[PDB]
């Protein structure tokens, strides 16, 4: 910044048009300004390793000093990132991981990133389950609206949700509906589940798009406030949807925190400081009442 070496740190999101990654980027720019770095930001328009890897390659060719990336596949991003590693480029994964997400252990094929910075996503799921159980009075039929098997974060949220719900004997967990990150698909799946199950009590959307689509489906079905919704992430729409009763809880991650600590950790590494192999960022649970608490509303995602 002042006497600091000025670095070029790349940030590759999972998806460009996603308020989570947009807000992560905001946090990253704030940290970059603080320690004198420039962010090289580039992403694909879908959460998809086929389109993310060419972006990663374009970024590698810009010879950044470090790479922050949210890999869109735990296995298919390993060898492409390994190329960056072998070219001397240090990296951190944000939000999602490659391998197991256990890094610098000295073994395994996806061991070379320096750190994994993300929410505690299993906990996120357990929190969503407890919130939904509260909303439905601890009985009735529910299901998880999710993206696609194999996405590390949403896999963990579904596991945490199901393990928590197993402790609630009056609750029935119906089959997970996978929407491939498409809110309109999630809405149509809500409609199908509700048509087969007029007694459906609630739904947990395990990421932004799943929650938005599921909520939109409930509204279109005429069941706002009757079918309870717990939505992961906190796009701007949660203000109106909490107010109207369409969703009961939004589980906000802290993407700016993820971005911020990603850039600072890269800077620390580049100046010879050891960094943690894991940093876990928290949640803010937003409801109808506290969404106007200032300390809370500031966690609603940008854009
Ligand atoms: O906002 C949606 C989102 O980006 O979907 C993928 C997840 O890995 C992110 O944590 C976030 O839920």
């Amino acid at each position: 910044s002042m006497e600091n070496k000025k670095f070029r740190i790349a940030l590759i999101p999972g998806l460009t048009t996603d308020a989570f990654y947009i807000t992560m980027h905001k946090g990253a720019e704030a940290a970059a300004a603080a320690i004198g770095a420039q962010i090289i930001f580039q992403g694909a328009p879908d959460f998809n390793p086929v389109t993310q890897v060419p972006v990663l390659d374009a970024v590698i060719a810009k010879k950044p000093d470090a790479i922050l990336i949210a890999p869109t596949d735990t296995t298919q991003l390993v060898q492409p990132l390994k190329k960056a590693a072998d070219a001397g480029i240090p990296m951190i994964t944000v939000d999602t991981f490659i391998g197991t997400g256990d890094y610098q252990t000295g073994a395994g094929d996806g061991d070379f990133p320096l750190s994994y910075i993300a929410s505690d996503n299993v906990l996120g799921g357990e929190i969503a389950a407890r919130s939904l159980a509260l909303a439905i009075g601890d009985k009735g039929k529910v299901y998880v609206s999710n993206v696609k098997p194999g996405v590390s974060t949403t896999d963990q949220r579904e596991q945490g949700f199901k393990s928590e719900m197993a402790k609630h004997p009056g609750i029935t967990v119906l089959e997970t509906q996978f929407n491939d990150n498409d809110a309109n698909k999630a809405a149509s799946q809500l409609q199908a589940v509700y048509a087969r199950n007029p007694d459906l009590a609630g739904v947990f959307g395990a990421n932004l798009f799943s929650g938005l689509g599921s909520a939109n489906g409930v509204q279109q079905a005429g069941q706002s406030g009757t079918i309870k919704v717990v939505a992961f992430d906190a796009p701007g729409s949660v203000v109106d949807n909490l107010k109207s009763g369409l969703i009961d809880f939004a589980i906000a991650q802290h993407p700016a925190e993820i971005g911020y600590y990603g850039v600072i950790s890269a800077y620390a590494h580049l100046t010879g400081q050891s960094i943690p192999t894991k940093i876990g960022t928290g949640f803010t649970v937003i409801n109808k009442s506290n969404v106007t608490d200032p300390a809370v509303a500031r966690f609603i995602y940008a854009e």
